[PDB]
RNA sequence: AUGCCGCGGAGCUAUCAUCUGCCGGAUAACGGCUGAACGCCUCUAAGCCAGAAUCCGUGCCAGAAAGCGACGAUUUUUUGG
């Protein structure tokens, strides 16, 4: 299990804390869940184990996957396309606070607080489509899941999720 | 042994009259996120969210008579400090 380091990124190991940096943004993550030694050869990071438990087999893959998520996230983006299917719908707000109105004919102006590092572009290029941008894959995925779960159904038309995109 | 009757201030009293009676966290069931192993997949394996009249708190009552703090003057020309 080897993964080369991209050019321009500075990834370091400090008590299993990764501080992935780039000219367009910085991301951080804690790894107090893996018992695999981390080494650097000056051009590639290596994971080392010595006859551990069987859970370490999944630990290596999880560490490789999250390090790959950080590597793609520091350079590229995580564009999220939210589609609205229906009773009219609208999202008129400013800043990092997103407000949704007229859900199934309701009148409550329920508000949503976005996670740190997430900036919805709120562009109206495509009808009933919302573009969500966030450098942290975990945070943007949690935010998108929260948005979908906020609009729930009781005593049963609906709104579902859509595909994703790419930025940077 | 308040003789009886009507009205009778004050007091007492009446869901027979009037006034007043909050919001923060942690959760159970349960729903999700990144994500492997079991190269797929799945809320879970680590973690992070949401979540009940539940629990703990804000608030309300008492105040350790052997818990504590700050402040005031320290027997007046007999005598004591």
């Amino acid at each position: 299990e080897t993964l080369t380091i991209p050019e321009g990124v500075s990834v370091d190991i400090k008590a299993r804390l990764v501080t992935v940096k780039g000219p367009r943004g910085v991301l951080k993550q804690n790894l107090r869940r893996v018992d695999i030694e981390l080494k650097k050869q000056g051009n590639t990071i290596k994971f080392i184990v010595w006859h551990g438990s069987r859970k370490h087999n999944a630990c290596i893959r999880t560490a490789y996957s999250i390090i790959n998520n950080m590597i793609i996230g520091v350079t590229q983006g995580f564009r999220y396309k939210m589609r609205l299917v229906y009773i009219n719908i609208n999202l008129t707000e400013n800043g990092t606070v997103v407000e949704i109105r007229n859900f199934l004919g309701e009148r409550i102006t329920r508000v949503i607080k976005c996670l740190p590092g997430v900036t919805v572009s709120i562009s109206s290029a495509v009808k009933d489509e919302i573009i969500i941008e966030g450098n942290s894959l975990e945070n943007v995925s949690q935010s998108a899941a929260n948005i979908k779960q906020i609009c729930n159904v009781r005593n049963k038309d609906g709104i579902y999720v859509s595909e994703r995109g790419n930025i940077e």
